[PDB]
């Protein structure tokens, strides 16, 4: 199909909920040692993230399973990077689960309010899928492993 769509320009971008953040706070200080994931999604007339669901010693590969295939979705994993020497540090990250099948009018609304909530769970690492089934254990390290580069 040849067409030349232009598309409009304009962002939506929403704030984050106390009640979510104050989840996405503890994350990062967490006391616990297994894993976590929090959800987080946009409404209509909230018009602001809140939260969707917790989840607790889960995995990389089963999580996506809990994620939608159709719609853009927020989800806040930490995978355990164990060090040689003995050491191992959980790295929270940010996984924005984006479905290839999702429309353009939602993707700017997650696209722009993501942002916002990296800064909000204090994330550094925010990796994103073309496909909720992408999201695995494999694939965790990769983004842990070669991240964004400076140039």
């Amino acid at each position: 199909g040849s067409s030349g769509s232009s598309g409009s320009e304009s962002l939506v971008v929403c704030d984050v909920a106390e009640d979510l953040v104050e989840k996405l706070r503890k994350f990062r200080f967490r006391k616990e040692t297994h894993n976590a994931a929090i959800i987080m999604k946009i409404d209509k007339d909230e018009r602001l993230v809140v939260l969707d669901e917790e989840l607790e010693g889960v995995s990389p590969d089963e999580l996506k399973d809990e994620l939608p295939e159709r719609q853009p979705r927020f989800i806040v994993y930490s995978y355990k990077y164990q060090h040689d020497d003995g050491r191992v540090s959980y790295p929270l990250c940010f996984i924005f689960s984006s479905p290839v099948g999702c429309k353009p009018e939602q993707q700017m609304m997650y696209a722009g309010s993501k942002n916002k909530l990296v800064q909000t769970a204090e994330l550094t690492k925010v990796f994103e899928i073309r496909n909720t089934e992408d999201l695995t254990e494999e694939w965790l390290r990769e983004k842990l492993g070669s991240g964004p580069s400076s140039g």
